[PDB]
């Protein structure tokens, strides 16, 4: 992985966003670890989670033209993502929030966006932002999003890959099940938890 | 004035934020000058908004815990305002949000809190935020702005005052009149424009 994504990690279980133990998702799966954004609840959480975003969607080199944040939680996440486009990588991107969970406030809502959110469970709320940004004329490019539990949804597929199917966009996350595997494995001292996620992975991974 | 606030007239100005002409506000009372934070609406206009919100904090020397971005205008000054005194002042301030025009996300509501708002012209929706802030165990400290105009509200007091009366807290604000005004008379090209807004102050300032 790249340092940025080894960084995310730490920085996601220094501030008890990423957590190991037995949750229960929303789907009623049982899962040995659980990624809980609601967590990044300080400025600098903000500033540094904004960040990441950033690098993430520079690093992947796909083209949008404006950053769209669907209410409620969309906005706080494109607003710092936004804010680090332009002070770590010079980049002056308009931005278009939904006060709807249309009523759109920011730049006109045209071209290429970029839609942000957290962790993709279902492509339902996507689909509403898909339609207010066909409704405007602009297209949905991608969507952004922090972690990527490359698992499967309610078909085959992962939820992502269905969010890429059905609305036809690219999603791009900071980190993936992957990348928490391989910083597991650099660690010694967590050689338990590893074993839990590599076998979370056999069972439900895609 | 200070050298941040010069660059925020010039920055609003820039941005066509701060326009003159013949305007109606809510009040329906004509205005030669409007500031219009909606065309704040890309990420280099967020960023550096954010930075200038925190100077004025930082500048005001008042002691707070929190900085609460209330529902929807709220959340994303909250959030670029919070990230910049990450970033440029070394603060890690904790932050909420009430998802309500009280559903609340971020860090616990405790604390000394600073309510970040835009423009003032009426308290009511400064009450609401009140209560919840009251409501969770946490007391207003003061109110965030970026323009303070320095007119009369519904009484004899500007509407400024009357939070400040009314709430028992501060309010900070970036620029005022005055300074809109001072910046002005440094500029002979807008004489004009000068000359009509010391005539508005002095029909309708405090
Ligand atoms: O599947 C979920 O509901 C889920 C998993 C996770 O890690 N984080 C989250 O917010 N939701
Ligand atoms: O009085 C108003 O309504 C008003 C004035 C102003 O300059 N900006 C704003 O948003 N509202």
């Amino acid at each position: 992985m790249k340092p940025y994504q080894r960084q995310f990690i730490e920085f996601a279980l220094s501030k008890q966003v990423l957590k190991f133990g037995e949750f229960t998702l929303k789907s009623g799966r049982k899962s040995p670890y659980f990624f809980n954004a609601g967590l990044f609840n300080t400025g600098r959480d903000l500033a540094l989670l904004g960040r990441f975003y950033a690098e993430a969607l520079v690093d992947s080199g796909i083209e949008f033209d404006l950053l769209f944040g669907p209410a409620y939680k969309g906005i706080p996440i494109a607003t710092t993502t936004a804010v680090a486009l332009a002070e770590h990588h010079d980049l002056d991107l308009p931005y278009c929030f939904n006060r709807k969970e249309g009523n759109l406030v920011g730049s006109a809502l045209q071209g290429r966006v970029m839609l942000v959110d957290d962790v993709i469970t279902a492509g339902t709320a996507i689909r509403e932002s898909m339609e207010i940004i066909q409704a405007n004329g602009a297209t949905l490019a991608g969507v952004l999003i922090s972690l990527d539990r490359q698992e499967r949804g309610r078909g085959e597929i992962s939820a992502i890959q269905e969010v890429e199917r059905d609305y036809n966009c690219k999603v791009i996350s900071i980190i993936t099940l992957k990348d928490l595997i391989a910083y597991l494995e650099e660690k010694p001292e967590m050689a338990e938890h590893l074993a839990a996620v590599k076998a979370y992975r056999e069972e439900f991974g895609v």
